[PDB]
């Protein structure tokens, strides 16, 4: 198994890594339907998004995609400094694969 | 896909944002049938609700209403600024359809 | 819609407003079969209870009645200063229906 | 319904109150297959567990079984001070029915 | 049974315990699929893991492996000494089956 976010990163397809080792700046959330959707930046403008669950999201991603939202909410809140994110670039904000906190 | 919740919310009808910057002054919540709600207010006076489970709500829908709901709690009891709020202005307290959070 | 539990304790058969503006005193949780049930007492020696999830009633109301177990038992962690409750006076132990918290 | 822990401990059968006055000392948590176990410690030596969810507890009794290890958590990581624990004594370690915690 | 991570660790096979003494140094969350994993780090390099779900782990299992990465999260989070890890030593990086954390 991949050690590690970068190694781990490398095995899929439309991925790059942003090391960001800085806390998020601002966390969006929005219910409104289509678009179950949580945005966060950092200070230099980067915007990243947990892509909504479409189809292309079985029912073994729902969870771990539900996961990765109430990660992001908290790492806000408690002001945790992100490492490194693992984006897919084929998408606009990009979409976080992986993340990895670091204190 | 909208880069923020000003342009998430215009995306939406009778949807209005509604600048904070401040913290929840006070969060309210029922359990009293079929209006499972959740009212906050801020210091200014605005009192904003999420909506109540139910009809049009499918699955996707009625569990980022549960998210929203657990937002806003940590959010007040952490004492979070909630910068914007877009809100359905058609409703009476407004409902909330995005917030976003900063710093 | 009411915009805060006064109002909103008014709507429902035989409740009643508690003004605490204290913090919980201590909270109590037992899992022994069939009473599963959370108290909380304030230092005043109010005591209350949250509902115990029937069949009876649908299963929005029983994700209601656990939610509120956690805000109680979050709001008693943190110290948060509860405003009112709203409880229903046919029952001893007071059941809970409605809780403000505000600084 | 009982108000208080002594009383609802005295509603069952080989239940016993512990006075512990004082925070946990370790948690254990272990996934390992069929001893899905959580594990708690006092300085005092005194150990209590929460008996694995198995396939005769009723709907509600899962539910509340998990919420209980939730709490116990929780009260480890912010070092809440736990006044008493309502154990059944027919078990090793002592397997909790109910926890109560003040200031 | 047993009552301690290690009488706990010694009933399964290929289990070595590891005594750490430390909080966790970075957590790795990934939701990329297949890779749903959970990877954390201590100061000296040291490097585990949660074991993605499967068919292998019956639903109870899946949910002992969720509670499980939250345990990790907000121990990281609060950076809270992880005392020993029971884990299995026949993956790599080795796959985590108890945790014990201790003031």
């Amino acid at each position: 198994t991949p050690q590690n976010i970068t190694d781990l990163c490398a095995e899929y397809h439309n991925t790059q890594i942003h090391t960001l080792n800085d806390k998020i700046f601002s966390y969006t959330e929005s219910l409104a339907g289509k678009d179950e959707m949580a945005i966060i930046t950092f200070k230099n403008g980067a915007t990243f998004q947990v892509e909504v669950p479409g189809s292309q999201h079985i029912d073994s991603q729902k969870k771990a995609i539900e996961r990765m939202k109430d990660t992001l909410r908290i790492a806000y809140l408690t002001e945790a400094k992100v490492e490194k994110l693992c984006v897919w670039n084929n998408k606009t904000p990009h979409a976080i694969a992986a993340i990895s906190m670091a204190n």
